[PDB]
């Protein structure tokens, strides 16, 4: 098979989208499949030189021809969009081609925004989408209301192997003991306020807690946020795979204090594979990746209190961790990669036939 996939986000900044095309695209290629993937400039990433640009926002006239000149050029069996919101490069892609096409949508918010954009004047351009995928069984029954038609549920994968078998950092773990937070800190839905207000009954728990902070963000912002404790603040900043696996192995929990805007538990799949106990605040898709608590520590949604009690209770008590860990070691295989991977080919195989491609419409 030859997969063309359009991923609509730039790949200049880290994403679950990106990191999502990015990753499922090797993973096809090792298995022998030819992709190419269409994307937005990155201007400042190397990327494999199957990654071809789109052109950037400003998208203008040459972006409809770059779309164009791929599709009618590519000879694809298979066209695997991601995120056709409107407008995008992957809704574009979506107007353009006509045949084997397969979407995956990875945010939503309710049944209400799904049945409207699906029935609303996009119609005719999701009523294309042969294979529809979503990330989980809520979106999916959603889908399914909206449009009248067959969707699927797969999760999005992660390589479990790469998270298990990082190497420690220097000097990790600690012996003042460590908390991980990842995410674009500044943005309020990430939660950082949460885990900032738990913070003081934290460090009165663990006198050297370390709060170790991967992703971009004032840090000048947040330091003097922290007030009196801002020495026990640790920035990696917008750090690299192998680093991100490396400070999450080396970590004693994982802290997601989100407050919302999150469709699938991405980075919780990242700390159940490298075997940190997560802690987490308890939205519905945390909850589906922590198995309704059986997996990790669940959180009620606003609550610092709760919060800080939580992190607390799993770092002084070793036997709840290890169990946690456990647990959540044996259930993140069902994110893997290998398991993954077929779920979305099967889905690939669905739509296409000999002698049948993507084309212009
Ligand atoms: N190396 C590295 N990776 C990062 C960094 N920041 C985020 N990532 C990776 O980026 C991916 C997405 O995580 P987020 O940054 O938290 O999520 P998002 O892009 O803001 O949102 C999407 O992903 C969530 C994760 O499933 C979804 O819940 C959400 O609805 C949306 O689909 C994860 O694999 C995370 O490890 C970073 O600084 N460095």
């Amino acid at each position: 098979m030859r997969i063309g996939m359009v991923c609509p986000y730039s790949f200049d900044v880290p994403g679950g989208v990106q990191s999502h095309v990015l990753q499922l695209a090797e993973v096809l290629r090792d298995a022998g499949h030819e992709v190419s993937v269409l994307a937005p400039a990155s201007p400042h990433v190397k990327l494999p030189d199957y990654v071809v640009s789109g052109g950037k926002a400003v998208f203008g006239p040459a972006t409809h021809r770059k779309v164009k000149k791929w599709i009618a050029e590519g000879d694809f069996d298979v066209l695997h969009i991601h995120e056709p919101n409107a407008p995008s490069l992957s809704m574009l892609a979506l107007q353009a081609a006509e045949g084997p096409i397969v979407a995956t949508f990875h945010t939503s918010t309710t049944k209400s925004l799904t049945l409207s954009v699906f029935q609303g004047i996009l119609r005719p351009y999701h009523e294309k989408i042969i294979g529809r995928i979503a990330v989980s069984d809520l979106a999916r029954r959603w889908q399914m209301e909206a449009l009248g038609s067959d969707a699927v549920e797969i999760p999005n994968g992660v390589d479990v192997a790469s998270f298990a078998d990082a190497p420690l950092l220097d000097g990790y773990p600690r012996e003042g003991r460590t908390v991980l937070f990842l995410g674009r800190y500044d943005e309020p839905r990430k939660g950082m306020a949460v885990l900032l207000a738990a913070l003081p009954k934290l460090v009165a728990r663990f006198p050297d807690v370390e709060i170790l902070i991967v992703g971009r963000g004032d840090e000048d912002e947040l330091r003097e946020q922290a007030g009196d404790l801002a020495g026990h603040l640790r920035f990696l900043g917008q750090v690299d795979d192998a680093t991100k696996a490396s400070a999450m192995r080396s970590a004693d929990v994982y802290c997601a204090p989100h407050l919302g805007g999150e469709s699938f538990g991405i980075v919780l799949v990242e700390a159940m594979a490298a075997g940190t106990a997560v802690v987490a605040s308890d939205l519905d898709a945390f909850r589906r990746v922590l198995a309704d608590g059986d997996a990790g520590r669940l959180v009620p949604v606003d609550d610092a209190d709760g919060m800080a009690a939580a992190l607390i209770g799993i770092l002084e008590d070793d036997q709840l961790r290890a169990g946690y860990v456990a647990r959540a070691s044996e259930r993140v295989h069902r994110y893997d990669w290998s398991v993954v991977s077929a779920q979305i080919m099967r889905v690939y195989e669905t739509v296409s036939g000999a002698g049948i491609k993507v084309q212009v419409s």
